């Protein structure tokens, strides 16, 4: 009875984008696994934060299906989702049995390179607004945090903790992400 | 003339309190060191993201003196880091040098542990107030994050970009730290 989370890790990752959804899912009950696109290796994000994944991405894949997939940011980051066949077919997977995707900052790209749910709103960081909108396929949001079906998109690092709070009321409900909120000491 | 920052880190450390300073201060041009306490290993944090430090803690007392001492919070982690006299004399030397000492949510009651900066103002996670306030050497504060003299303290996972931002005003300026905050996407 217990909701799973997979978020898939890269080299170039925005380590604050990747970082904060985990720790606050695991704050949820939410059971996370970190995994790392190249393997179990540790990786080097954005900033140079090294962190050791839980898994490498091939054996997550078979331990699903997952509530939802979470891609963090990063520009280089995104860009390695953009490019591998494995994140595409965990995708369009995930979107056919309708669990969730959540993607912030640049991470929504690897939307648009995957064809992962045309006609949605969705919203990215200002910077990358043109990427997404190659081809006018999405509708785009300047909300801080936009969910459109099973799309949840979000803008940047300073959007993380609304971010992973949409996650957590997403998966389990408004009063678990409120008590998950308080000790947190946000300003609104 | 580059400044440089030391992040102490402890297992049982809040890994976003951990992540976001050194994010945000390698934005702003800061060389931050990430010294394992106990050593180079990888250190689990207290939602079990396993962050791999820049260096141990004895190396990178060696390579000082710093601008800023940071000192994340986490209960466990902060506990570490007040029973630990590697610290005590980090954080002596800095106090007689008159260098910065910021510390966030559980992190300050490290300061009692090791007698440093007695009669400031500081605030803490209001879970930690009681520890903190044993034998009045402080003066307490709920501001979300509160400067008295050398020592900058804030208060949860949270206050953390506040926190981040105002280390970069105090070492760089208010101009650099306006520039980094802006492309973050934070509300205020």
């Amino acid at each position: 009875a217990s909701k799973r989370a997979l978020v898939i890790l890269a080299k170039g990752a925005e380590e604050m984008e990747t970082v904060i959804p985990v720790d606050v899912m695991r704050r949820a009950g939410i059971k996370v696994t970190v995994a790392g696109l190249a393997g179990k290796d540790p990786v080097q994000c954005s900033r140079d934060v090294v962190i050791c994944p839980d898994a490498s991405l091939e054996d997550a894949k078979k331990e699903g299906p997952y509530d939802v997939v979470v891609l963090p940011g990063g520009n280089l980051g995104a860009q390695n989702l953009s490019e591998s066949a494995a994140v595409k077919e965990i995708l369009k997977e995930q979107e056919n049995r309708k669990g969730l995707i959540a993607a912030i900052c640049a991470g929504p790209t690897a939307l648009l390179a995957h064809e992962i749910g045309f006609g949605s709103k969705v919203t990215t960081h200002p910077l990358a607004k043109d990427k997404m909108m190659n081809g006018g396929h999405y509708t785009y949001s300047e909300n801080r945090v936009e969910k459109d079906g099973l799309i949840l998109t979000s803008r940047g690092p300073g959007t993380s903790f609304e971010f992973a709070l949409a996650i957590v009321e997403a998966l389990n409900g408004k009063e678990v992400a409120a008590q998950v909120k308080a000790p947190l000491v946000l300003k609104d």
